[PDB]
């Protein structure tokens, strides 16, 4: 899987651990191993939520399965949770895009998943 | 719906005013509250478009639903036009990325919009 | 066509050359003109692969058609190849997500593809 935050909020409120923390959260609620997890933090954004440029983040979760209605559901919960405790962004001001990517559509080490 | 533009113009030639003008101009497109719009610019880019480092764009918009074939067409003659009016990007090195969202594959507050 | 690939390799250490050899070698892979290929290296990002921060990369690879299973079988080992040579990325530390484009939702020169 690979997750992405893009966010208006300044890299030296990013903390230590941050990406460690986010590769084991995601780990846990996937169930993925953390070995194949990927995960990118983009600090310092020139963007805005509703016209407005209060702390926002937008983001995407892309994973060969484990998405879905439900799974989806879970997964804004932990992770607005994460962005609110750790760089304090409201989650209303949170989108999160879900990709249920087809292991074909997918590279890795020469190859795709397919 | 949220918009996203990458570009190699520098940060000092995105005017003052254009992510509010971004949000304004697309909930006015897309017939939507403009609480639900999300802008987000990333100047400074290493990008080429065919091959060439005269000024360009790489965008997305991503939509739960209000996105297809005329409507497409209206929102990059709406975008084109801004990004050729307020960044001096030719409409002809920009590409717009179209992104029809299934409610449950937006997380927004905790949960997502199914 | 556009390619893009996110990588916590320094800016330094991206060759010149790197942009115009993508695009070359993509105009080749695509069977598409060169004048249709979009590049975009962003160098220095906050990014973990495997809970690892040694170098890695988290790429996209949009095609309206060309995009399937031998197809991207191909554009990974020549993607891969070329990040391992010139970045010196090694391939089981990058990812290349794939995206089949529908004609209608590709926006360019104030219009669509389509
Ligand atoms: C120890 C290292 C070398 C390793 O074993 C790695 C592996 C092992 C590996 C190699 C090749 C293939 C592979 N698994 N491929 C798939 C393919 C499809 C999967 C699907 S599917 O598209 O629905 O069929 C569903 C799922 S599931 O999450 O719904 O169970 C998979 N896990 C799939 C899968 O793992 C797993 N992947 N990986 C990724 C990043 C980093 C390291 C590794």
């Amino acid at each position: 899987p690979m997750f992405i935050v893009n966010t208006n909020v300044p890299r030296a409120s990013v903390p230590d651990g941050f990406l460690s923390e986010l590769t084991q959260q995601l780990a846990q609620a996937t169930g993925k191993p953390p070995q194949y997890i990927a995960v990118h933090v983009v600090p310092d954004q020139l963007m805005a939520f509703g016209g407005s440029s209060e702390p926002c983040a937008l983001c995407s979760l892309h994973s060969i399965g484990k998405i879905g209605g439900a799974q989806n559901r879970s997964y804004s919960k932990l992770l607005c949770g994460l962005l609110a405790e750790r760089l304090r962004i409201s989650p209303d001001r949170v989108y999160i895009n879900y990709y249920d990517m087809n292991a074909a559509n997918v590279g890795w080490n020469n190859s795709t998943f397919a």
